[PDB]
């Protein structure tokens, strides 16, 4: 039961890697799973979907993460605290490469992709607003831009920049320097007055 | 002929602006502009095409501005400079939201579209790294990352967060808001230590 969802969930992925959901079928799905066709429609109603539920755990898992981190904070500095912070992201969408690609094209076609990732953007981006304003609070931050509206635009480069980099885009920062960059233009644009 | 074309051009960005390409027939561009469907086939190969052209204008009115500036440095201090630059981009862009959206959507399917976006993204990625180093070699910047890591991240940052404020995204920045909060940014980034 939930094998055949997690079987089907695996098949996805690993087609994913070699061609775009457009050119990938229910039978091929159902196929890779070791299942007919109206046994794959129990599960799922779609291919899209099955790339939505990819999604929504691959979110999660990010979510999760940086809820931890957020309730065990690294004995470090400042840098290397907003560091470990984005490298969760780095890290978890790094490590599902083919489903961040499928999950950012499906944004254009699927309302509910859309709405999963405008609200866990939403989500990261009054967390990092929260972080910001205690910086301030405790003097450690001038008080220059809106933090909701510096903590908008810096999670939107996060997503253009570590997306590009992921799907090697032309132009795109290396893979082995966009976590680096990203840091750096975070410290500055926060700490900096 | 020249005017049939300039026509079509026309139809297709005031159509652009209530509805997306997919829900626009040849037929739909050809009444507008008051020619015949084959008439239509003669100027442009498909509706695709009509796009690619009025993309490809736009990205050059924002290039030929961009070369104005650099020819003609405003006499402002650094913060006002870097702020014309953006603005080029804001005002060229945000003048033209609906083929801005389209063209956006059109890089998924289109890789004319595609190739387009990203050889003028790969010169103003360049100019951006050679006035970063031109700062660096005065003395009026750091030298922290690699000047064409930098600019690549913060080129894609304007990008994305430009063109979410344009179609009011949720999340986005406010687009009255969305130029001073990438000014902060890149000055920040590109000259604090
Ligand atoms: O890198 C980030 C988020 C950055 C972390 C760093 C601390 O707060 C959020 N994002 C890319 C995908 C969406 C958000
Ligand atoms: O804002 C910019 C470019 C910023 C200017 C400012 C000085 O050099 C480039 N872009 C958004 C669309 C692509 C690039």
């Amino acid at each position: 039961g939930d094998d055949r969802e997690l079987a089907i969930l695996a098949t996805a992925e690993n087609l994913l890697e070699d061609r775009p959901l457009a050119d990938i079928s229910v039978d091929d799905l159902a196929k890779g799973a070791g299942i007919s066709r109206p046994t794959f429609y129990f599960y799922f109603p779609s291919k899209e979907a099955v790339l939505l539920t990819l999604l929504d755990r691959v979110v999660n898992q990010a979510d999760m993460a940086l809820q931890t981190l957020a309730e065990n904070p690294a004995d470090t500095d400042r840098e290397n605290m907003w560091r470990t912070g984005i490298n969760v992201f780095f890290e978890t969408f790094g490590s599902h490469k083919a489903v961040t690609r499928a999950g950012q094209a499906a944004r254009a076609t699927s309302v509910e992709v859309a709405e999963l990732w405008s609200t866990f953007m939403q989500k990261w981006i009054a967390y990092t607003a929260a972080v910001i304003d205690a910086e301030r609070d405790r003097g450690a931050a001038p008080r220059t831009l809106p933090a909701h509206e510096l903590a908008t635009a810096l999670n939107l480069m996060n997503e253009r920049t570590l997306f590009a980099s992921f799907a090697g885009e032309q132009p795109s920062v290396p893979e082995a320097r966009v976590l680096d960059t990203l840091v750096h233009i975070w410290v500055t644009s926060i700490y900096g007055e």
